[PDB]
């Protein structure tokens, strides 16, 4: 697809982009952006307005293009995997990001000495990636932790990520989830899927509709609608499952509708059972 | 109980509330107060004065009423499960807690543009409950990211919750302890009790004095004193435990003192032992 | 060792020490920190230089020394466990950690209504010991969310601390590490070891190089090189594992070099095998 948005860049001396932010998508609309315009000397920066346009088929080529393909995915305008982000860790810088805004972290020692006749300096994080909140804030979500969602993650609308959950890029929810635990980039759950506390899903791995992991439970297989993990069971895709009277992998079981794993006291194993209903 | 108490309430100009502050309860005196009433028209909200009173035990009926509550929790006035709460989900806006203070979610995206002419806007959460140490910061405790204690919650003296740990509202400890998991709405710790790294306690449940969750671990039935769960493992009501030759549902254990639930390597089973001593 | 830095400390009406700043080790040099000097009236705290000179062997006797020996840490000067430490807790007070910087916890309530008069008061921490990144960003370091590395932790240039990951004072990383799990106080991990997502080193114990935990495992005996915990599996001091035919608390097994440890189905035990390479 051809996506263009018009947005505001934080370069430093040298060229390099800290960060870039399109408060629409696909508009040349100005004035939101013109006041912000300017240089800080004390973070040895300049904020420019761009205007960028991609295929979003195509592999990011610069750190503008890379910083549109993650604001696509936060307003949800692209679903998870449905556009290109190959290479897009080495164009993006890793930054300092600040109550001050994006710092460089070459010279970060200087910039916080600079800064610091200003008032207290704060860093939030020192990444690649930022907290997704100080640029999109998608509508009928809430986020309890908003360290906890980066920029590039995608929440349908009816969302709560609890301060327990964890979202990546190109990962989160397509519909209406409870997200209490981590997914990891590349995954995503469909609606009505609840993560429970702690729990973790790894990431190639996507959960359906009206899936319940339980607190402290983990998936490492695909699965797809009404199924349930116990609570403190991890399944990975080599875990030994039972299933009508055989031991298998849980990766022979990735893609089910309808079934609880959960430890058994009869067997002494991890069993799959189905969900009725 | 008949409650009052005089804070300051953040207004929209449709009326809606999205927070108020009460520095005190049960005080009369407005000077803190007086300085901080206004206008800001870069959130199109007012701060206003207000005088709180309410019925503990009637359910809330707006949104400054459920705003007290949730102070006379923090403050440690109320015990959790003691004041009435019920609906009050319905009657707390969703807001965008930032560096600038609470903004509405209807027009954030022109809200943040305006604020950005004053500086670089953050935003901390999104969400109904707030930040308790925005609000109140009880005395005599450690919170190690004050993000996980929403206010609501109830911290007791001497009690530490560090980084991994997670205390929602109607929550909390009710004497010294070291929490580093996750206690859920509605559940309570008492005296001495330890909550490990990573555990969660689900919430209907609570745990007595001198408890020891190990890391990693899960309480999903109330117990009574002294009881210990081994590191990584999630006892829930379903689970099945052998105690004195027979296996139980572990909710058959629930309010149990002086036992230890651990894996069994001799019966491939989850244990309950005696505590000695 | 004999080791002396230039700093700038943060000091309430009665002399208690909240803070002391050091931008550099082993340096004379003020000019980053004269225009820092002042009276904050509404915090009611004096920020002074300080220069302070300690012998690295003894135990720390002042608030001044304890906060040089953390520096020293997080400088990556000294590495975990090289740096007397007695006593420290017994040095550091407990100090609410807003963006106005430090505050005393005593008469915090009429602080927070001081400082209100100049913007919006935001508490990131209660604690006695401050976030890692407002005093030191070592290099070639990723911090997702940066509440959760205290001053004093250790990160050696190739890390990532992802949002999930914890790392404590006098712990860390010795090389490159991917850390999505919890460092307890005085764990170390060395060069390749990565941390799952939820997992937890408690802490006597270390783990060598290239180790793998998965994500919700625990680790509470000290490994050598290329071990590997499966995801959700806990291995306490006293678990249970199958080594060669014979079980034995996972003590035994201690420093060992190339073994994974996992759950087996055809035992019904933990099970520790050879990493075959
Ligand atoms: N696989 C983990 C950690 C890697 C994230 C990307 C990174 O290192 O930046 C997760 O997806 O949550
Ligand atoms: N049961 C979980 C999540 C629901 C919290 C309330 C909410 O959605 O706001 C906990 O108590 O920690
Ligand atoms: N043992 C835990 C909690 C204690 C930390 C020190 C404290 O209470 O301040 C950890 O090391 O992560």
């Amino acid at each position: 697809t051809t996506a263009s948005a018009t947005g505001i860049a934080t370069l430093t001396s040298t060229g390099d982009v800290l960060d870039v932010w399109y408060p629409e998508i696909g508009s040349t609309d100005q004035s939101a952006l013109t006041p912000l315009e300017g240089v800080d000397e004390d973070r040895n920066v300049t904020r420019k307005i761009v205007t960028t346009t991609i295929d979003i088929d195509a592999a990011p080529t610069d750190t503008y293009d890379a910083w549109l393909r993650l604001h696509l995915l936060s307003h949800r305008v692209f679903r998870p995997h449905t556009i290109n982000l190959d290479g897009i860790f080495g164009l993006l810088n890793n930054v300092v990001w600040t109550n001050f805004g994006p710092c460089a972290v070459d010279g970060f020692a200087l910039t916080r000495a600079r800064l610091s006749r200003r008032g207290q300096v704060t860093v939030y994080s020192v990444d690649k990636f930022p907290r997704m909140v100080d640029y999109v804030v998608p509508s009928g979500v809430r986020i309890g932790d908003a360290d906890r969602v980066r920029l590039g993650a995608y929440l349908a609308d009816g969302t709560t990520v609890m301060h327990e959950g964890f979202v990546n890029f190109n990962a989160g929810t397509l519909g209406a989830s409870m997200v209490e635990g981590r997914i990891s980039a590349g995954v995503t759950v469909d609606d009505g899927t609840d993560v429970g506390g702690g729990a973790s899903i790894m990431g190639v791995i996507s959960l359906g509709k009206r899936c319940l992991l339980g607190a402290n439970s983990g998936c490492g297989i695909p699965l797809g609608d009404d199924c349930i993990i116990e609570a403190g069971l991890y399944i990975t895709a080599g875990t030994k499952v039972l299933f009508d009277g055989s031991l298998h992998k849980a990766s022979t079981l990735a893609g089910s509708n309808g079934l609880i794993f959960r430890r058994d006291s009869v067997s002494g194993q991890v069993v799959a059972v189905p969900n009725t209903k």
